[PDB]
Formats: structure tokens, sequence, C-alpha cells
């Protein structure tokens, strides 16, 4: 089976990756979100929806797990689906001005503020996507992100979490957090991921070095023909 | 049917998904190479070949189309394919260096010179993507290039080539040039592309904004689902 990560190791493999195999933060990011966009349409492909084109509300962090959650906007829009970003807190960084900007060219709306109601939400938007926090999590949810996930945890609607559900100890999960319905784990699954209890749970970024995956003995399966995306079940 | 476009239209739309689009080189670089990547998984499946994995020569050029060509070795040995890279003029640039790393420590072997023999190339690889100029071509092929494409022109295995079939005007192409057996239009096809006559012509780089399309009027296929690569025929 695969290697289920402590925050420890999963720290390790990302320093490795952009350290000793010198990856470029833009460049497994691109990955990551392409996989998460991936990931996404294959749970809860176009056609099995019943907007057309599906609505979608992507709420991106303070940090790297918000970019992905840009990078999974961008492919979302692209793979015919109709996201909607929210982005309260953006780093000035040419990263994240960037990834905002492609964005609002390729006209993704980024939302004034959160709709305050978990049913205004769910009216508008046919799934929502959790990018806040991710495996470096150890907060400390400040605010406006204890708030956000004060809605989300009432919605109808699906929550797809990028790595890691937003607010969960990374090891240890968290009872009374949000509950999604997909799950996509980066390089691999961190031990909160046995915690999970919704229906999809992918394994993305395809970019793990066979070297570094020995070295960790990450287990990973093989994923199929040229996917970037594997189910675990 | 999709637009041929001028090498002119070419550079402004490169230019516009830099400048206005803001994205950055890392980004469409990652996109792109996987796309080639995809394109020849496709093409020639590990499967269809008869060494188990199957052996690539990959030749880099000296600028971003070469880039294209170490991030697709670096895919294809995640697809299972054994690649070898010949990359003889390297700029001294972090963008460069970082994706040379990259592919040293996936244990993808650097060349220290061409094979001189089209016969050797034959018996040491089933197939030779050709990553050394793309769109922005107007020379004079310098050396090493004009050596190169000499042995390349005399090999049996089939070529693959990136964006451009390397030396032919990107434009009108060229009848004592290269002629590959895959092209892979990246964006959209260029007037060359018309005298193509390999067996395969992918189109690939699935980040063409829809406002930049119409704008150019591309006429750009769909895509299937998630797939970043379109068959042309
Ligand atoms: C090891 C690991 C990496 N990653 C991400 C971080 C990097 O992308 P980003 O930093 O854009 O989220 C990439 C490689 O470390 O994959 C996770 O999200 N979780 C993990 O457990
Ligand atoms: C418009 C266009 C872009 N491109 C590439 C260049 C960029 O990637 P790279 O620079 O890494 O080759 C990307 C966007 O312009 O797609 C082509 O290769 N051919 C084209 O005709």
């Amino acid at each position: 089976a695969v290697k289920y990560l402590s925050q420890e190791e999963a720290q390790a493999v990302d320093q490795e990756l952009f350290n000793e195999y010198q990856f470029s933060v833009d460049q497994l990011m691109e990955l990551a979100g392409l996989s998460c966009a991936t990931a996404i349409a294959k749970a809860y492909p176009p056609t099995s929806m019943s907007k057309s084109p599906p609505t979608v509300l992507v709420i991106c962090g303070p940090g790297n797990n918000g970019g992905d959650g840009l990078v999974c906007a961008r492919h979302l829009k692209l793979f015919g689906y109709q996201p909607t970003i929210y982005y309260p807190k953006r780093p000035n960084k040419p990263l994240f001005t960037g990834l905002v900007t492609q964005c609002q060219k390729m006209d993704i709306p980024f939302l004034g503020e959160m709709p305050p109601e978990p049913m205004m939400v769910d009216e508008l938007y046919e799934l929502v996507v959790d990018a806040i926090f991710g495996f470096s999590f150890k907060g400390d949810v400040r605010e406006p992100f204890h708030s956000i996930l004060s809605v989300l945890s009432g919605l109808t609607v699906p929550i797809a979490s990028i790595d890691i559900p937003s607010g969960w100890d990374v090891e240890k999960g968290n009872p009374s957090g949000i509950q999604p319905d997909l799950l996509i784990s980066l390089t691999a699954p961190k031990k909160s991921a046995t915690h999970f209890t919704g229906r999809y749970h992918y394994l993305g970024g395809r970019f793990v070095p066979p070297a570094l995956e020995k070295k960790y003995q990450l287990n990973l399966p093989s994923y199929p023909d040229t996917e970037c995306v594997y189910r675990l079940q």
C-alpha cells in the first residue's frame, strides 16, 4: 500500500524537490494545480452536473496551497467548468500576482466577499474547492479563514480539498472539521488521510522522481498511461 | 479548420501570453513539454515498441525549444520511456540549469557527443525527438546543429519534432530538410505544417485563453475531456 506521510516526511520531500532536484515552485505548482483540476473533472465530469457549464467556487489560501488553487481554477475553466475564485489574502510576490492576472484575463471572477450563508454558496456553486491550507499548516486558523471554514462546514454541495482538508491537523485530522467529498493528495497522502471519509480520494503530482520515491519508500501506485491522477481505493 | 499561423502571428501570440496574460516561461514550458511527452506516448505507446522500456534520444537546442525538450524528456521517463539527452549548447540561466539538474537526478543521461552515424543512432534509440529550433527560427543553422541535422536526415527510426521540424523555414518548410514522423504543433500550427507528411500531427499546449483564441481566430479544436493533446487529421 502507498505510504502516508508524517508532516516531517512531507516537509523533507518538499524541500528535497526544491533544493536537491532544483524544481522551481512555478513548475510543481503548475503540475499540482493541473492534477487538482484533473481529479475534479474525473470525479465530477461536466456532463454529470446539471448546470452547463458547471459552476465551482475555488477558495484560495494565503500560501502555496492557495497557489495550487489558482492554477486549478484556470485549468478547470479550460476543462469546461465555470469557476469563480475567492482569494482574500494575497501575497505581493510575482508568482501570485502573475497567477491572478492569468485568471483575470481568462474572465474568471474574483469575489469581493465570501457569500455569508451556506445556502447561498450551494445555490451559486455546484462544487467548492478548498485550497486554503496544505501540508505545512500548524495554525491557528486566523480570520478570515475561521469564518470561511464555518460557512464551508454547513454546505450541502461537495467540497474538494487540495492535499489536506483545511483546518485538519495534518497527521491527526479533525473530527469537528470540514468533511470533503474529494481529497486530492499531492505527491503522497499525509497521515490525516486515514481520517478521510468522502467518496473520492485521488493521488496527484505526477513528478516524484523514482529515486525520491525509493529513498522514502512511498510505494506510489502506477499511474495509468499518461494520466496525472490515480484513484486510490 | 484550425488556423495555421504566420511567424509574425506566432510571435505576437507568444508575446501576448507572456506580457498581457503574464504567464511565466517556466509555466508554459512545463505544459508544452508535458504535451510533447504526451503526444509521443500516444503515437508510440510503450507496449507498441520492442525494447522495454523503450529508448528515446532527445536532442535539445540552444533556446526555448530545447527547454521544451528537457521537460519532455523528464515526463517521458515518468511515462515509462528510457530517455537519453543530447544538449550541446546550454545557456547559463537558472531556467536551463534547473531543468538539467532535474533530469540528471532522474538518472536521464546527457550524452558527451552525438553518435556520428545514423546507423548507430538507429541501433540505440527507438525514437528521436527533435527539440532543436522552434517558431522563432530564422537561421542560419550554426554548428553543431548543421552536423546534427545531417545525421538526423539519414535515420531510419522516427523523428518527433517539437513545434517545427528544425531547419525548416517556419512558413515555407524545407524540401531537403528532415522529415519527421510526428509533429507536435504548440498552441497552434505554423504555416510550414502544410508541408508535413509524417503520420502523426498533434496539437499541444492546452493553455490558450479563449479570448486569445478569439482575437486570433485560431479555431482550435476541442480537446477531449482532460487531455492536453489533440490529434489533427
Ligand atoms: C511532499 C508534498 C508536496 N506537496 C506539494 C508542494 C509543492 O507544490 P506547491 O508548493 O505549489 O503546493 C509540490 C512539491 O513539494 O507538491 C504537497 O502539497 N504535499 C506534500 O505532502
Ligand atoms: C504561439 C506559439 C507558442 N509556442 C510556445 C512558446 C512557449 O513555450 P516555450 O517558450 O517554453 O517553448 C509557449 C507560449 O508562447 O508555447 C510555440 O512553441 N509555438 C508557437 O507558435
